[PDB]
């Protein structure tokens, strides 16, 4: 069993999370979901909670019928040693042999613990990205179009636009 | 619409456990699963991981028919303040309406919150039992789905806590 | 100018705390009152939150004519670390000159770091302590007349009694 | 019965500050004061620690005739969570029903937890003109009130800034 | 560069410790020294602090002929999660390579993480041992038999005689 | 015995640190080293883990013929609180008289609480600095002769170069 690993803070979860996670199933048996900066809520950059965003992503995996068997998704904290990340990331989560990253702290990080590290099999533009579906948010502008549909449900429910606007203020 | 909430050490998630919770999802839509005192391990009391028990959850809950639209998986690390406990919990969950808990610190803990709070439907297959099990050489994976006995033994579960059971 | 200070869990506030405060302020002009174990709330031992007893002794202080240019009120968490305690008090505090304990802990850590240490001036027996108090609580004893009649009001508006009972089940 | 809740770094308390919590008293039967980023000290922008905050308020609210059994004075460490920092707040502080803040996000949590939330009755002597005034050997003391005056000479505040602003 | 690890709380640093320490210097080129549990100070269990025993092993190791190339000494405090522990100790540490310890849980935790783990080359007895130390300290009885010279020293200085005694109180 | 104290980054530990440090052992009996900022590792400013950093001066004091009986090597995290920060120094070092700093919030914190405060005996220019050796590993340039050999030897077997290289992609 080949598990993969994908790590970001999903500030929504939105269409081209999805076509990534969805790329990376082909060339694993199971991927590990971390939802990082799960510390971080009520921004501008970071409005939505860790408990809000699993909400997000259980439900835009399962409308998309991706098994359950081929997913984890586990809310993680930053903390301020770098160099203890990887460690806490290990201990919140199953065993896994390849982690899934651009960033080069994230890479260099899993790489100097003895991890295989790859860069994402596929990259969106800036227009599909998580700063372009708050500031659509913010401006009223379409940024349901950028979700799946379980997001926007999710997104309705906990009243996420009103939220972002009050902090815009 | 409506979500139920249930936490526990799961060390680890044993038939019980998965007997509760079916039997809760009888009752509610939804229901959260919280994975209580996650940053505990490597004990006799606590052997595995927040992430091990992660695993054994989720491929429990897949391995048997439950459909994944009705229920989440949570990790919740312990705190020193009880009076925030409730506030941590909230942060890292979707919202909710019901707790399913016999334990009375947090039975008072999410009434004084505000929350409706009953009893499991069940009682039951014990933790200690499985564990007590797994140092005596007797027969601890009947106690436990195949999905979960699977984890344990790609973790070298047994061997651990035989390990830590030394003098 | 010379301050005094106390720490305790004062769980609850009660007749023997005020008493001690009572004698400590016949020797300095003002008195530092630490609430200490801030952090522990809803156990047997300790059922009242930081602010629940910041409350008591605030309205205690208030009902029995202590001026308020006389003392503070301040929570104290406990921490990890023995040898940071103090540097945490004194943070948390305005500066002091002497402080009253008769727990050899407390006394050793703050002559250690140079102050004045003294036990209290007076001592209560064990009928009148918050152990008393609380076991009257669980098994419907006269736990009012141990305690001000301020602190009797806050512990009736916060369901003190309620909370207590059901956490002994 | 009404209890108000107001926080602010409060860095250092000055004259502002008391008419806007007079003017929060004629609404309210008692007023919390949080002193916010309690765990900041001995910078330019926040150059007194918690304790000689509290010392500040305490005289203040003293020397002026406002009575003890009006209003609770209380250090409030930040937090990392802002989905945790009411619950923090609600630990440390008496049961409260309306919070006074001309803050959003101040305002978005406490609104989202159920509270009633207003902006403050007035608005003003600021915490930035004192500490430039300090500084650059303005009048500074006319800003504060005398007995915040006093406690700034007794922890040497002057000089703590002074040399804080060197190269 | 075969480098060993050797962990232990060090309430003091006994003549038992050092007798290892020189016994595994036999075997390795360089030894790391982590002085656990460096946040407990101030009981009758953890007298001392993590500054206290730094200066006790620099003594003791500099009075004793060995090479300061030899060795590190590292103050580690305890943490919460046990599968973080070693990923903290690596943090605080030069890269190493076997790990002393007769402890179940440092040997599992270490063992997990691939590193090679074996048992102190020498025991010593219950006599020697730093409960033996901290009782004789704590009766008036040779305490000072049981220590190296500079440990003594250090153990003056900060009155460390009176401080547990007082504790014990 | 005089006892001095320095506290710094040392990221990574050059020629100028040794110097500087050099100069303060002819005026103390002893001189206390303080790793400050241990937490932070794995960025452009802040490469180097504290154990990296420990193995550095550890071993570039011992090459230059700095009698171990003269100093003492201590990683401190950094912490939130300023007003306690002097407290955790106290609490991870041997005690001591005086501080070299020419940080004003670092002189002021200790005068604060009673020490002896002065500048650095010397002051190394820029070209010499951490910010220099950093930008020359960036960029290919010397930045081998800005620190001792034995530094260097560090550098290469932990893969310090090709870390920062990552990490400023
Ligand atoms: N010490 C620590 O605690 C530590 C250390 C390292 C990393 N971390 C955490 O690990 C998490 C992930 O790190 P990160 O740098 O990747 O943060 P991030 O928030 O996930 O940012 C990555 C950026 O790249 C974008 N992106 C991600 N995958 C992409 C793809 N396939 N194509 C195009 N754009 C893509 C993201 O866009 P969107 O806005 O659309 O999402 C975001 O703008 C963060 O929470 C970080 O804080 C923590
Ligand atoms: N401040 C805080 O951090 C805070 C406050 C409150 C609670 N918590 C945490 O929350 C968690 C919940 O506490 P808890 O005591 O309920 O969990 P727990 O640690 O799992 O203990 C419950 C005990 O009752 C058993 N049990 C649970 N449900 C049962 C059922 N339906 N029938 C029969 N037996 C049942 C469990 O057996 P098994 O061993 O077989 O599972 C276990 O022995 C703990 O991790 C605790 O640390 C934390
Ligand atoms: N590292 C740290 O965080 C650290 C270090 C040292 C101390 N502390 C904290 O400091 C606080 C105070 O320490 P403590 O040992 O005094 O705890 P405590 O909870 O205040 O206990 C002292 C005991 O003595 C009793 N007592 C106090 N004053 C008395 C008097 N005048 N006459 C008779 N009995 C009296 C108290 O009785 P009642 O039950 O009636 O109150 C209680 O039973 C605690 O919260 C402790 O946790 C923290
Ligand atoms: N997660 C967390 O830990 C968290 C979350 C939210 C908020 N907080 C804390 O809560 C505190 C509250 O935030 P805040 O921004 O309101 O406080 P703040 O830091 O005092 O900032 C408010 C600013 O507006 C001014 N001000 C306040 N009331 C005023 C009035 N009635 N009229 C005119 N000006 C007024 C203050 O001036 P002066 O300088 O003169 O006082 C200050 O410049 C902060 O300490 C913040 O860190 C923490
Ligand atoms: N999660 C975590 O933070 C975590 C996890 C594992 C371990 N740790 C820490 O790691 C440190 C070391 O663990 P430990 O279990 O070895 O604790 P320890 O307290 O340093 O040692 C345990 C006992 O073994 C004795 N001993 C050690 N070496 C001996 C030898 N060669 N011959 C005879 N007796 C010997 C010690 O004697 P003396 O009294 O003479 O010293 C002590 O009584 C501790 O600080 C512990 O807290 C932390
Ligand atoms: N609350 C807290 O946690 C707290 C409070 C105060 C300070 N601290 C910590 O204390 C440590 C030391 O503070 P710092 O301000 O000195 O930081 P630093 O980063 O160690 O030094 C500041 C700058 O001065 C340079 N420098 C140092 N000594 C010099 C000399 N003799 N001649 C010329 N340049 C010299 C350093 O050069 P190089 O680049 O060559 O090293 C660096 O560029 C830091 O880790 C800081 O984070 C923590």
């Amino acid at each position: 069993t080949m598990r993969g690993l994908l790590v970001g803070r999903m500030q929504p979860f939105h269409r081209g999370h999805l076509q990534v996670i969805k790329s990376i199933l082909e060339e694993v048996d199971e991927l590990i979901i971390c939802i990082g900066s799960a510390q971080l809520s009520h921004s501008i950059r970071d409005p939505f909670t860790a408990g809000e965003r699993v909400m997000m992503l259980t439900k835009a995996l399962s409308e998309n019928g991706i098994p359950a068997s081929r997913y984890y998704i586990i809310p993680v904290q930053d903390i301020e040693c770098n160099a203890l990340w990887v460690g806490h990331i290990k201990m919140l989560t199953p065993p896994f042999d390849r982690v899934y990253s651009g960033n080069p702290l994230v890479q260099r990080l899993f790489s100097e613990d003895g991890y295989e590290v790859t860069a994402p099999p596929l990259f969106y533009r800036d227009r599909y990205s998580g700063t372009e579906v708050r500031r659509r948010m913010l401006d009223d502008g379409d940024w349901r179009s950028l979700l799946p549909e379980s997001v926007v449900e999710v997104i309705d429910e906990i009243n996420g636009v009103e939220r972002i606007k009050h902090l815009a203020k």
